[PDB]
This record gives structure tokens, C-alpha cells and sequence, in this order.
């Protein structure tokens, strides 16, 4: 069963990539996003007709009234990158069992880079194991932040506080920032105003690399996709090392 | 000349082999120095009468003076390189009597090379490219970067321009200008760039149909010489001359 989930997830990512490559650097993004979601959904349900999907394009879909397994998808996380021809958007696929992510993929179909996190296993990039790196103090950290997606003033004040404490503050890049964290190239990623289809896939990838990812209070990030769930916005902080994470929480003062 | 192009490509190939050895393995200092060595060796093997110029060593030439000077940056975007993001680039400019006549923006990981040569349309991996038309600054896609020398006046100007455009995004060193030259964005604005990070851009952008100037709209120029000082400049590049002028009006420089 679990191998089957990984195999189908990879097929779904391959189908999405084939669509996205028809559109990138040729609206095209709306067509690409819709078509890629459809491609993924068809793969998923051909294999697992008792599952549900929740997608960034069309919301909840299930041919039954409920499902134990829900695939939460964003074919193009980073539409602004995609539109401007920058190959740092990604396709996100999460599989949730009873609301808990058990598999997440971050796929860059132009660069041909795929991070896969699966519960029980170490995260891989193109089949090779990856790890976060150790970092003992926030003053030594490499950080990605992005402008608040819902323009929160309070969020910006928190962003200033954390950027002032780190070694190198850099501007983020959607899911790709977290991929680089999971591979050990940066220490901290902070973002405000993300919907669940843009973070759930991240969780198994980061945790299975040895990192940590929570909301800005340090609480578990959780969104139980269901027929009635509402895709609200969340604030996220991810770290390669637990010590740095806690120091970041202290700076966010949330 | 076609000979100058051939050699510039050989130099970019030599830098790319070095860079790909070190990327995602200080690593950056070694990669930067070794890639500059590789480039210089190809350049001077072919043109012993030419000069080279880089940040670390400044002007070098076997002779006291040179009509042709190659101005290099092996890794424009060291922070991207160190964090494993493949959006840094190698920049090569050849200047004849102080004027850029060839520029390369090379992304050795992504295997993307933009070449500008005076007289020719700019190419990406051998295919001609073009900037796009854009009707008004309110429709523009913009890259800006934080001021490199932390100028508060520059930040005020950035705020003005970002507030006028359609989509304000954060830049990415030379790669932003590459995307401009290929017609995927309309405007790039940066403050506090040294000449080794902008000279190569000029033939690339102009040969794609775009415009690049300082914030007053004046020609970007820097004659590399034995006594030149690598000062810092403010740069604005656009795909379309009309957007360029509106940008200058918002910068109020
Ligand atoms: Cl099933
Ligand atoms: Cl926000
Ligand atoms: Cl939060
Ligand atoms: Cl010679
Ligand atoms: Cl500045
Ligand atoms: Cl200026």
C-alpha cells in the first residue's frame, strides 16, 4: 500500500510536469494550472477511486461522502515566478491519512528536481537522501523571508525582527525555499499567509530531512481536508535545527 | 568580431566547468578565483595584447595599456551560489576603447547563455530573443533588489516605482536582466552595482531591443584602465523605451 502511494504520487507529478513544460516560457498560467490539476487527479483516482482530492484550482472532490485519504494539490506554487519565466515555482502534492500528511512532493519540472518526503523514511532529492544542516545560533543563520501574502502590518514587524537577528537574510521563493532548507543550504524559512495546499506537502519533506516546521506560535501545522474544510491562511516557520527554530519563535513574538 | 565571440564562449565554458564542480558542495571564494583564472587563461592565450579586469585583482595586462579590456565577474550572485540557488551568473564584457562590444550572461547550472554582440540581435543558447512591448508602467512586471549600499534615498525611490507597477517582484542579480532580455519582465531597477556587474548587461539588453541607463537616464559608462576606480552605480533597464521614461519619472533622481 505505501509503495503504491509513492508510485502513484510520482506518476501524478510526472503528469503535471509534462503539462507545465508545454506552457512555461510561452492566460497560459491559468490553463497550465487547470490542465495540470486535471492530469494529476486522473492519475490519482484511476489508482485510488476511494480517495478524495483537494486542489488549488477546484477545491474538494470525492465521488463518496467521505474519504480516509485526501490528496491536496497545488500544480503551480509560485505563479508569479512561472509567469515571469523563473523556474523556481513548484508542483506540490500531499497525501493525508485522517488529516495527517504521510507523503509530500516538491517537484520542479523544468529543473528536474523532485523532493519526496514519506513517513518513516528519510527525504530524498532525485532519489538521493538529503539532510538539514546543524546551526546553533540564530546569529549564524541563512534565512528566507517573503513579503506578507495578506499584507499584514503585524507580520511585517515580525519579519523585521527576525531578519535583524540572522547572518544572511534573503528573499524567498515559494516552495523552493523549503526544498533548499531540506537539502541543508539554508537554516530558516518564514512566510505569512499561506493556504494549506502550499504547505502540507512541505511537512513530510522537511521533517523527514531532520527539520522542523510549525506555525508562528510553535504549534503543529494542521489542516484536515474534508468536504466542509475551509482553506484559510496560515503563517509558517521552518528550520533545519530545533535550536534555531525556538530562537526564531522568540523573535516572532507571536 | 566572430573571433572575440568564439573566445568569449570558450571563456564562459571554462568558468562553467569550475562552477559546476563547486556548486552545492570557502567553496565560493575558491570557485570564484578558480573560475576567474580559467577565464583569464583562455582570454590571454588568444589575446595577449588585451587587458582583464576583475574585483579581486583590478586591472591586469602584460602591457601598460590596452585597447581591449575584458571585465569579468565569475559569480554575480554569491549569496545565491552559497545557498544553492542556480540564479547567479557569470558575466563577461569586452570593451573596445571603453565601450562594451560583447556581453555574456551565463548560468552554468541551468545551461543558459545570453550573448549580446554589437551589430547582432541577442541570443539565448543560439536563438534570437527580444524584449516585449508594454503599454504603461501600471501594467509592468518589475524586479527590484534592496539597495546594495543601504541608501535611504534609494529605498524611497524603490517604493515609488514599486507602487506604480502591476507586479513588483524581488530581483536575482544578473538573471533578472536575462529574463528582461527574453521578454518575460518589463523593468529591472537596482542600486549600488559595480561595473563588473553591469557592463556585460548592456550589449545583451540593447541587442534584445531594450534600454539600460543610470537613474537619471544617462548612459552607463565605465572605462576600465590602469587608474580607473570601480565605483558604484544605480541601474534601470526596461524592455520598452516608454516604460523606461515613466520609470525615470517615478525615481525622481
Ligand atoms: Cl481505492
Ligand atoms: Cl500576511
Ligand atoms: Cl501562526
Ligand atoms: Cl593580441
Ligand atoms: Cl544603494
Ligand atoms: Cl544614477
Amino acid at each position: 500500500q505505501l509503495n503504491h502511494f509513492s508510485d502513484v504520487a510520482n506518476k501524478a507529478a510526472n503528469a503535471a510536469g509534462d503539462v507545465i513544460r508545454k506552457y512555461f516560457r510561452k492566460s497560459p498560467v491559468t490553463i497550465a494550472d487547470q490542465s495540470a490539476e486535471e492530469a494529476m487527479v486522473s492519475v490519482i483516482l484511476d489508482n485510488f477511486p476511494s480517495h478524495a482530492v483537494y486542489g488549488e484550482e477546484k477545491g474538494w472532490r470525492c465521488k463518496q461522502d467521505s474519504a480516509d485519504y485526501v490528496w491536496v494539490l497545488d500544480p503551480i506554487d509560485g505563479t508569479k515566478s512561472f509567469i515571469t519565466g523563473k523556474p523556481l515555482f513548484g508542483t506540490l502534492i500531499a497525501l493525508l491519512q485522517n488529516g495527517t500528511p504521510i507523503l509530500g512532493i516538491i517537484d520542479q519540472p523544468v529543473l528536474k528536481e523532485r523532493w519526496i518526503g514519506i513517513t518513516g523514511k528519510r527525504t530524498t532529492l532525485n532519489g538521493q537522501e538529503v539532510s538539514t544542516r546543524t546551526c546553533a545560533d540564530l546569529s549564524q543563520a541563512y534565512l528566507y523571508t517573503t513579503s506578507p501574502h495578506l499584507f499584514s502590518g503585524d507580520a511585517e514587524e515580525a519579519f523585521i525582527r527576525v531578519r535583524d537577528k540572522v547572518k544572511i537574510p534573503l528573499y524567498g521563493c515559494d516552495c523552493y525555499a523549503y526544498a533548499l532548507l531540506s537539502s541543508g543550504f539554508v537554516d530558516l524559512v518564514v512566510e505569512s499567509g499561506l493556504k494549506p495546499y502550499d504547505f502540507l506537502a512541505l511537512i513530510p519533506v522537511i521533517e523527514g530531512s531532520g527539520g522542523v516546521i510549525t506555525d508562528w506560535k510553535g504549534h503543529q501545522l494542521r489542516w484536515e481536508a474534508s468536504p466542509l474544510s475551509i482553506a484559510t491562511s496560515f503563517n509558517v516557520v521552518a528550520a533545519g535545527d530545533k535550536q534555531i527554530h525556538q530562537q526564531a519563535l522568540d523573535s516572532l513574538q507571536w
